[PDB]
């Protein structure tokens, strides 16, 4: 079943995406490689066209991404030549600056070599490569709580956080035939953080908060016709909800509402004076403004929703299926003023795409 | 299958019913009734407390609905008995009445005979009892856009509306046996409305804005036991975002937001300013403040969704599973601030509920 589940895959993926490529006529020789390839060695490797549309088709099939409308311009590094961790530290060191571009961030990915047989040559343990720590301890809650457990077990492994708020992790991944994961400290001139200022209120910059350029996930795998990327990280750039309404203001993250409440001087008493909710509003205000005096790129929702509309209008032109999961889709402010709130989305599952895995720790 | 239909919703109801009044014991013989009645007439009757308890489990399972939490003190009045149209104008003048309670508001549902072999013998027009017009010609847009084509079944069948944007339609209904509905204008003295101010953007009052006080749903079909009520119209009170983020904003209603930004002193010419955001939150702000001010019943998101957190505790404390529609439940207005957007709902539809039905007219 594993190796014909494989060949079935490599079929699909192979002729859509020779398709898209205007390579039709390809497929039936490249296939007939494939399968001597799957029958030889269990299994098969992409070309670096096939790999770069793969990760393309999988990004604008991302149910959850109101990004999509880019997909095609998204920067692809083929780093399935990595041996040791040297080569995969300086990998992600060489991802982040290049996807940060001082600020003008390139939607990039860097896929390391794939599972074999559901064997991981290189498992990454950071959510994404850059984040804040958090610790919690005899009541005391510090940076962010949804970074507790990695953090945990970075410090198992000798690793020491200075307990700021905001303690940038280090990188951690396992290589196949370690026991362990190894670390490296993230060297600052890498990474991009934005003080948040409020663009009329001054009082904003006492609340001492900031946020990092540029978010990387590193933790989703890459499944391409058949072949599992488990260690793929990528990035975009934020939707200044994802911080201003999330991250920054969620309960069990930053928790800042109250704080900002004050700051920006009003009564955080009534529910009926909607205080958590202009918070919410002028959070997500300062958060455009401080990542565009910066000059590092962001969205805000409204944009980020008018451009997901081409994304489905082109879809249609191009005479592609649209898939979508309404629940994400919609932005956590003013969800009612996008067209998306409005419409409906099948949330079908289409591949190439990215999915979760199971984390190494805990 | 239609008799057969009857009788699998009938047991299935009065089980479950009599089990919650503790009447368990009667079950066997008032099926036993019911069924010879079904056999004798091809219908049966509910008891003054059946129908009342199915009225009230129809609105614990509607899975759209934030406001269950008091499903089990709503307000039942049997008409059942109603023959003639004057008896239904004056039984649903009543409803108004009694439900508004000078702002107090009792929510209230009103219940008139059910449909016989799909048959209805009393068929209700309005979408809600109290509702303003709409009007679109030459590109002259007035009123509410949602209500233009009962508007034009109004005026083709003599009724004239003075055209400005809160016209209060006329209730109209038809009666089994007639090939035309009947209207009657409203009597101002039943009907409350709230100007619209800001509690302390004193140029918030310009835009004159206002709505109605009451929401009396009268287009849905309430079912209970397999007995189809399609004339049972109902009312609770506002939660404020249905006016301010929704009635008032959406550009294919009263559409707002901009004369709402010039008001409150902010231009309206960059998403990234989240004009529309801050806008719909000072709109709502002034919506519950001007409710509060007039002594009329209204819940804002913040406390709707804490007393929908109790429902949910209810259900499970009394062993009844809890359905929802998570897209539903979730406020438009910083959805993400109440622990609903935070979890998942089992959208299964459970009866007795209410259900749409084809509107009478296009
Ligand atoms: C270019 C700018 C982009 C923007 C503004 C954007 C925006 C977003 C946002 C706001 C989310 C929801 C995340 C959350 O609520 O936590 C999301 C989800 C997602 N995006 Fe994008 N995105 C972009 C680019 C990309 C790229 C380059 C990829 C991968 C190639 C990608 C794949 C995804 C995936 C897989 C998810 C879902 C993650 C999950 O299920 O947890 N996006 N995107
Ligand atoms: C007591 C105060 C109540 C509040 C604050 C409340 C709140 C709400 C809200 C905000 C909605 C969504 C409506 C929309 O977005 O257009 C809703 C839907 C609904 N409510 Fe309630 N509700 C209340 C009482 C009731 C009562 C008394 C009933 C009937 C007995 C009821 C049955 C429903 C139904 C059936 C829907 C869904 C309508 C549809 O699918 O279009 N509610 N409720
Ligand atoms: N357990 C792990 N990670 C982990 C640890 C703590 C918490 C979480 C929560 O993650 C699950 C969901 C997943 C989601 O993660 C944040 C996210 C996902 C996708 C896009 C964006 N935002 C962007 N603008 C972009 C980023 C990249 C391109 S665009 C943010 C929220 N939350 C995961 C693992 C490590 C290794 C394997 S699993
Ligand atoms: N077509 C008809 N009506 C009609 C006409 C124009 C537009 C619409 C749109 O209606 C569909 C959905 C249905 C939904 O209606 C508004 C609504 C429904 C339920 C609760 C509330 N809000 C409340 N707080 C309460 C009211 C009562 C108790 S709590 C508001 C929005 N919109 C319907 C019909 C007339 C007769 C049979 S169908
Ligand atoms: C339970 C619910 O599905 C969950 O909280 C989702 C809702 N929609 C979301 N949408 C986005 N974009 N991001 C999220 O983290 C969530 N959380
Ligand atoms: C398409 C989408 O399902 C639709 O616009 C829904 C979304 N959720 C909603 N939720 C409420 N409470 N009221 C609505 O009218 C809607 N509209
Ligand atoms: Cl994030
Ligand atoms: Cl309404």
């Amino acid at each position: 079943e594993e190796k014909e589940i494989l060949w079935n895959e490599a079929k699909a993926f192979i002729a859509a995406c020779y398709q898209e490529l205007g390579k039709a006529a390809e497929v039936k020789d490249r296939l007939a490689d494939i399968k001597s390839e799957i029958d030889l060695t269990g299994s098969y490797v992409h070309t670096k066209e096939e790999l770069e549309h793969g990760a393309k088709m999988a990004w604008r099939n991302s149910n959850r991404c109101i990004g999509r409308l880019f997909w095609n311009s998204l920067n692809v590094i083929d780093r399935r030549d990595v041996r040791t961790k040297e080569e995969v530290r300086d990998a992600l060191f060489h991802h982040i600056e290049t996807a940060t571009n001082n600020g003008k961030i390139r939607p990039t990915i860097t896929i390391f070599p794939p599972e074999e047989k559901g064997e991981k040559q290189v498992e990454i343990w950071n959510h994404q490569l850059i984040r804040y720590a958090g610790y919690e301890s005899d009541g005391e809650r510090i940076g962010d709580p949804a970074s507790c457990s990695l953090t945990a077990a970075c410090e198992e492994l000798g690793w020491r956080g200075e307990r700021t708020d905001f303690d940038l992790l280090p990188l951690i991944f396992r290589m196949k035939g370690d026991e362990q994961p190894v670390w490296y400290e993230l060297p600052r001139s890498l990474v991009i953080e934005v003080p948040i200022t409020h663009p009329d209120i001054e009082a904003f910059s006492d609340l001492e908060l900031k946020w990092y350029g540029v978010p990387i996930i590193s933790d989703m795998k890459l499944e391409v016709g058949g072949i599992h990327y488990n260690a793929a990280p990528f990035n975009g750039w934020y939707m200044g909800t994802e911080i201003g309404a999330r991250n920054l203001a969620d309960e069990k993250r930053y928790d800042k509402l109250k704080k900002v409440a004050s700051v920006i001087g009003i009564a955080a008493d009534y529910n009926t004076d909607l205080w958590k909710d202009q918070a919410l509003v002028e959070l997500n205000k300062a958060v455009l403004h401080s990542y565009k005096k910066q000059g590092v790129s962001i969205v805000d929702h409204h944009t980020a929703a008018s451009q997901f509309k081409r994304f489905e209008e082109q879809a249609e032109e191009a005479g592609r299926k649209l898939t979508g999961d309404w629940t994400w889709l919609i932005p956590p402010i003013s969800p009612a003023a996008t067209h998306i709130f409005h419409r409906s989305y099948d949330n079908s599952i289409v591949k190439p795409n990215y999915f979760y895995q199971d984390k190494p720790y805990e």
